[PDB]
């Protein structure tokens, strides 16, 4: 299956909208961690914000 | 018109695909170079990879 | 106008995300309205939350 | 739960194209009948139009 | 203003929508023809179904 | 299940990007093949490049 890669693609658009001019880092380090958590169960806007810069 | 925000929305999706495992950082102060270049001309995928982590 | 058509396709997705469970209507009166407000210059997340139900 | 969220995001972009200047409702009541029918099986464009306002 | 490269990505999505397993027959003249006409005036789904195969 | 129709919309977006102004070609067979291969495991951009014209 290709579930997480398909989930990744929507989660960066959500971090571009949530994060704004603060931006975000989607790097191998703490980006496999937003996938472990937000592609397993639905993350709210405030849980998404904790990955912002 | 929100020309920057609509071009920036496509650019984050193109970067998720081209950077793959390298990932990237999208700071609105690091996102100025890649919007100024790639929203006024079509960037190759090699050009996009120059912004990967 | 096609640039308003395309902006509105991105606006439908951001309201889906911001409005969570609540949802939103995209009747041709709220549409005209969010289009004029938020495709002419950017909208913050508060502003978009105001169109949600 | 993330799978139906993923699906709903792509159905909102389909309803925006199919309904045109009609528009559509996508509140929690309105759009849960849609997801039951169109996220378990594939809906055509003629079935999606039933949900236009 | 319409950036034609960002408009084309939306149009390729729409034809996937419209044509689905019918596909299309690719020729440079039809490709440039669709992006010229539907990136300057809005095309409806019934205009886009003409390009399906 | 709608999962392969959803994967297929994301491949279309990644062939548009990768192929650029060369565009891509459709046949019944290759459309069956890239979904059975790229919706089962992650295809690179250098594998997708084989369907561009
Ligand atoms: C907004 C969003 C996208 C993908 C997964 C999530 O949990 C939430
Ligand atoms: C949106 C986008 C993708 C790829 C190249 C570009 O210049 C712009
Ligand atoms: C498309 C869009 C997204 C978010 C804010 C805007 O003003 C316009
Ligand atoms: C077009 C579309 C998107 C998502 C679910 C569907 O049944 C159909
Ligand atoms: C653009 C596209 C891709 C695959 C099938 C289609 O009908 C249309
Ligand atoms: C469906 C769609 C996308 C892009 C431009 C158009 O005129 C129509
Ligand atoms: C049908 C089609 C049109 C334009 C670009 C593409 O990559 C494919
Ligand atoms: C880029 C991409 C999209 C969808 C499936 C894949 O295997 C690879
Ligand atoms: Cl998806
Ligand atoms: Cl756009
Ligand atoms: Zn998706
Ligand atoms: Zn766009």
């Amino acid at each position: 299956f290709v579930n997480q890669h398909l989930c990744g693609s929507h989660l960066v658009e959500a971090l571009y909208l949530v994060c704004g001019e603060r931006g975000f880092f989607y790097t191998d380090k703490a980006a496999k961690g937003i996938v472990e958590q937000c592609c397993t169960s639905i993350c709210s806007l405030y849980q998404l914000e904790n990955y912002c810069n």
